[PDB]
């Protein structure tokens, strides 16, 4: 019998093809939609649903109270980063619902002192709690998902993460997760994929936790490695629901930190969770900067413009439509050409 | 039931791998022809035929009254662009028409004003009309074209655009289009393919739309990407019947602005239609520069004079034949030897 | 009947497409494993096991008694290189034990000079001989395998090596090897692939390799290409039981050679033994510098850090376990953003 | 009925995958052979054999009488090149004879001039008729090989070219050619991918043309694209018998021209014979410079050094058992280790 023209004879040791943003495009569809009408609302979870599909990430230079404000009235939700005391987490919290009863969420990790964060962030007040981990698919934390959803799950909303298989998504959607968050080494900021040689690539990911999640009615997150106002559309075209937010955000007026003037320009720190200045293991993320982008209105309003052309290509008059929609795959011939190919450019661009 | 190797249980939601020109070569064939026996005409539209099968994109950065008269002498045709008023853009009809009878198009939208704007071109004596825009499969586009063939149908030819796939293009056949304009997302200066995600690359888009013009008798316009004379050859080869220029012609005397001497070298500005500066939506366009190229009879000299090299290695007298040519598909490792590989180029090179 | 689609009429003239570690990533799995509680023990040879599974290369700028007794002391081994007299060689042996009876390796060439080498050795208490070699696929090198086992072969262990196909691993087998070492071409300094356009990429010579050894209980040693920790934990899934290091080793205090200030930073000297300098045949290696990494025990914490990572995500609680997990395979696409993407980076990272 | 994957419904319209040197590794296998034992000799055509498999380019910056001598003296042959007056180029064959009886060929053209052209070399003492065209499957170019034959084949053999397909290198077979040459686009000075978008990867195109070649023992001549030691012994395992060098060649003492000292480095002309300053058509190649490389003797000793150690590898003791290898496909994560990954070159390399 012949090998696999890859190597040995076992046709299941290479599993799978993985698939990221940059390798597909969406196809041009026939269309009764225009930029102008079409209805970007999408669920966060079971029971919440948001008028802009987007969250910030939960990182300490991205979401606390200023970022998780803006959010909400621009028609998201930020997510309240942990690497910070509890009490301190929760009284922004209080901040947040003090600037008039908008939605917002908040991290716990997993054990003891994650259960006590818990209790305190829904007295508070907090709508949705993230169960925040780098490998949701241990029973560990899937029994913190089921034991949150039993003690509190008619007060708030329970998301676990992260995963980036079928099999994971399904154990998730088991223990009665209101949603399932996906992305395991995609963040620009991350160094797990050279670390611990461990990853997925996210259309692939996506399209595989969609198959477990959209039969059983769980919305699905997208984590990680969106770069452009085009990629929230091809993570909602795979399957997603909403999409989650670092580095296009972190350069933001409303995210923590100061301002850096050097060479002129303009730049703002953001770093991993998993990095060493972070967890002060070996690190699995880095410390950067990323340019100033001004206020967050202004950055949400050139992401939401691009998803809604996307609609109005693909015929999608709603977030549901959308998720209909097909795609293209493309050469590296054919992506080195879509970042702006051989001319000079002169002027700024918004997007 | 096993998966899709790249994701989910649905093997037409990846429907295609798109290539486009930097992924083919043209293969040599028997050959009677050499470049000087040739006959380079073809098709523009049902009725109008080129003895050069090249014209000038709908830009106000290339295409006014002097490319227009250019272009015509030269055995092609100029599409003048609608950025401007409806009299400003009748006066250009007029003073091409006075420089020899020579043959020439003009842009319009869809719309009110876009109708007031074709009635004035068409008693200007303008040969073609361009419903110009960004995603032609819609009915609203659709219904312009089949109500400008029904009023002045037997006085002027119609062109719709832009399309990326065969129902598209299917699509306006029925309306009955005279010629159809291919591509969605390739232009050198559009960033639709990072701003929405949505695009298709050039060769299988051209496959696919002459996969339902051929049968119907209605010629195929390939607009955008083309970056080198070898790149016309092969968009004819693909099916199309004629070639859509921007890039290639904006460096040249006669398209419209000023020379730029900057750093010792010499520039003009190029930009996209759907750029903010050409907007006075969220823009889908750069604005920039490319070298400055000498006078437009020169450049289509050498233009042509490579798409006959390639008709005498492919034994094709004519454009028809060229259309039955072969390609071979190269990988990463081709394409980069065939910009000039390891060899400090010395001198000046024309084409 | 049809050509193959690469070319000519035999479809097995190009046998197989070749993975290296860049081609692929680990799937997260189900785990009840976090990094503090896995076992990285591994077999170096059928009858020697280590408490880490790595090895130090046998090259004149990476192992001598230094490097070799802080290998040993690390829970690896070092193999001493044999560019140097007899007589030197066997003193740097008994300069290791008697550093308190630690584990020690030490390559001979082929012939009767080489055979005197061993002799000397195994008298100095050496613990695995390896027979060092471009091309083990020859009956010289099977013979020269087969007599050290059958002379000395109730005293010490006898590997043999390089190969990069099953049947070249099968043969080292059938002449009695107790460890084969898999490497033609992919090492950092090397240049046999485009000096004599001879190899075979890791990840699919390491499969081969692996179908021919496991059945027949003979450990795999992955020998060169290793450029993060994560390729540890890829070559061990892919079936080796243990890894050999020259580049990731070759900066660090231990390795032979002084610093090099150059540019306010600092690097040392790194060569291939097949480079002019060394073998002072055409070369097939290259003379270099790699940066300064400081203590060997720091680099080998980084380095199993990320390989206990790695069992984590995967659900591996010994070696034994991770070399049943499965790869996702990757496009250029991925590739080019699992190196931080886009983030500049700001701060030092150990790993 | 579903359409091609790339595009249309003939599958036949996208005829082949191209495969170039660099898309390909040798795989070693079982061996008796050490580079020393290698037998390099080899056919040029049916009646001339080789004692090195090499031919220098019929360039007007690579050979003229010196580079042929050269060339001779080293085991192999120069093709002389045909910009100089007939006188002047039988002149040379003449100076080439007059040093000691060294094999010798020379390049001509189609028609009457190339006929008393050809006739004067032949008149001179030439051994090799070399029938120099862009594109020899026209019955112009074959029609000339044929004539050769019948007039002058009795006394001199008749080499036709360039082809890169199979059904081209039968037609040179059938109107009586001594060897059939390869190459239509792989040169380093060639722009004739770009300006007419036509050629064929090199290994696809050998292994077309050999399996119209070898079953009627016709010889091939791989020309153009060669760029290191390792791609002659890839280009003769594909089939080919020898391999013609331009570039390689170009930097050396023997080569026309005059040394360049600039900026500290000393160089060398070498264009295209389709460039603008050759030809005194639109061009279809560049002027540039190589690096200047020293003696002839020294390169052709670096060449062969490494075919031998290709021959070593792949147990092959003749150039016939060479052209039995088998080769593995590599990815670009492959390929782009292979030029020395990671390691800063300090020292000169010969090779
Ligand atoms: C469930 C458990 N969560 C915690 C939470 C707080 C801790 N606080 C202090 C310490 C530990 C803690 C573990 C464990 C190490 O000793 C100190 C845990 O295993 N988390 C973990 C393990 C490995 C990796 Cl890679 N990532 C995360
Ligand atoms: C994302 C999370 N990993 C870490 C790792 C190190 C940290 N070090 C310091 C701090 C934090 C850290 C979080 C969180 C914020 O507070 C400081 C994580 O994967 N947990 C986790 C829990 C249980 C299981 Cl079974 N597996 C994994
Ligand atoms: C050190 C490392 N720190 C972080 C922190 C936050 C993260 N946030 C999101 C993601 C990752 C994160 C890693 C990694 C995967 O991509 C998503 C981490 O906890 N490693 C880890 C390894 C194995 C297992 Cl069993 N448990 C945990
Ligand atoms: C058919 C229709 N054409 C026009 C023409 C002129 C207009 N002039 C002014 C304004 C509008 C106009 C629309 C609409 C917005 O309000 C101001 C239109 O929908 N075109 C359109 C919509 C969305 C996108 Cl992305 N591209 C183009
Ligand atoms: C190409 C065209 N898009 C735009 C967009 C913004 C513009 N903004 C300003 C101006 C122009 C603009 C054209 C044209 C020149 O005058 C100024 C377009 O796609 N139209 C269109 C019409 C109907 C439908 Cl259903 N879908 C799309
Ligand atoms: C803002 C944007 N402006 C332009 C202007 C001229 C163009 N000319 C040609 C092409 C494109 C153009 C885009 C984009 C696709 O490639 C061809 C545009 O109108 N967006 C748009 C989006 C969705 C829908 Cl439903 N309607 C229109
Ligand atoms: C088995 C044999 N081993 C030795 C050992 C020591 C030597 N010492 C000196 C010399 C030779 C030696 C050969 C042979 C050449 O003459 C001088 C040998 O053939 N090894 C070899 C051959 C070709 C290549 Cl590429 N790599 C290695
Ligand atoms: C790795 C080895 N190749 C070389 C080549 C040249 C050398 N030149 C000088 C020195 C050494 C050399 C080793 C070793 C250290 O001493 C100095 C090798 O492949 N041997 C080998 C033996 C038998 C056969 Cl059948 N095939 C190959
Ligand atoms: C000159 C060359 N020198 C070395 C030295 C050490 C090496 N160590 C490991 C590896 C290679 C090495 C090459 C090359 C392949 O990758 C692994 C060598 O001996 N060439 C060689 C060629 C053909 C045959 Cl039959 N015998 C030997
Ligand atoms: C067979 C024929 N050979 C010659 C030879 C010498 C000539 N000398 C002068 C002139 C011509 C010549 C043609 C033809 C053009 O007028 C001047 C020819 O057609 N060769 C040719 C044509 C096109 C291309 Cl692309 N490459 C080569
Ligand atoms: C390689 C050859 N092409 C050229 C083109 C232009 C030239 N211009 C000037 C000169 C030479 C030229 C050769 C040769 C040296 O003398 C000066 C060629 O393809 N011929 C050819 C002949 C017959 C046919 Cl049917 N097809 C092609
Ligand atoms: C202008 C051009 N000049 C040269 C000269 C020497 C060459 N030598 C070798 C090769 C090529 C060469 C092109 C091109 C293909 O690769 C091999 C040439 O003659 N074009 C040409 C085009 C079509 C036809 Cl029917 N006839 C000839
Ligand atoms: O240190 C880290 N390593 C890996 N992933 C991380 C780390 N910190 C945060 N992340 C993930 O990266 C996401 C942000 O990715 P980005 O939007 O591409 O910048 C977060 O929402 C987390 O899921
Ligand atoms: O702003 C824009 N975005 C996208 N495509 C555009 C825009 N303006 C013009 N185009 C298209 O780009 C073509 C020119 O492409 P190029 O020849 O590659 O420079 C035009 O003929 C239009 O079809
Ligand atoms: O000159 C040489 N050419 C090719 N491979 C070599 C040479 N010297 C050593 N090697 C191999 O390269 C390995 C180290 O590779 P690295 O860890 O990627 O730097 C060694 O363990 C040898 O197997
Ligand atoms: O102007 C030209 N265009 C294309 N190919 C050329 C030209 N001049 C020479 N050649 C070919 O290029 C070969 C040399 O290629 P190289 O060895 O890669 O530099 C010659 O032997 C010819 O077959």
């Amino acid at each position: 019998t012949d090998p696999v023209p890859t190597g040995g004879d076992d046709p299941h040791k290479v599993a799978m093809l993985g698939l990221t943003f940059d390798d597909v495009l969406l196809l041009p569809a026939a269309s009764d939609v225009v930029p102008a009408t079409a209805d970007t609302s999408s669920q966060l979870t079971k029971k919440i649903r948001l008028k802009v599909p987007l969250v910030s990430s939960a990182m300490d230079t991205v979401t606390e109270s200023r970022m998780a404000i803006a959010m909400a009235r621009a028609g998201g939700m930020g997510v309240l980063h942990r690497n910070l005391p509890v009490a301190e987490q929760a009284g922004q919290v209080e901040m947040v619902k003090r600037s008039g009863g908008l939605l917002v969420g908040a991290a716990v990790g997993v054990g003891g002192d994650a259960w006590v964060r818990a209790m305190m962030l829904v007295d508070a007040g907090v709508d949705v709690l993230v169960v925040d981990t780098a490998h949701a698919h241990n029973r560990l934390v899937l029994d913190m998902v089921g034991k949150l959803k039993s003690e509190v799950g008619d007060r708030v909303e329970v998301v676990g993460g992260n995963v980036a298989t079928r099999s994971a998504a399904a154990a998730l959607v088991d223990a009665g997760a209101d949603a399932v968050k996906v992305g395991v080494g995609p963040g620009s900021i991350c160094t797990t994929r050279v670390v611990a040689g461990v990853g997925a690539p996210q259309i692939t990911a996506i399209l595989e936790a969609v198959a477990a999640c959209r039969p059983a009615g769980v919305p699905v997150i997208a984590d990680g490695g969106l770069q452009y106002s085009g990629d929230i559309a091809k993570a909602l075209a795979a399957g997603a629901s909403t999409a989650m937010l670092g580095s296009l955000l972190a350069g933001t007026a409303e995210a923590p930190g100061e301002l850096i003037f050097v060479n002129g320009k303009q730049y703002k720190s953001y770093r991993g969770m998993g990095s060493l200045g972070a967890m002060r293991l070996v690190p699995e993320g880095i410390e950067g900067r990323v340019p100033f982008r001004g206020p967050l209105s202004s950055v949400i309003h050139q992401l939401t413009g691009g998803l809604r052309a996307a609609m109005g290509y693909t015929g999608s008059p709603t977030i549901e439509v959308l998720q209909q929609a097909q795609f293209v795959r493309i050469t590296p011939a054919g992506l080195k050409e879509s970042h702006p190919h051989d001319v000079a450019m002169t002027v700024e661009a918004p997007n």
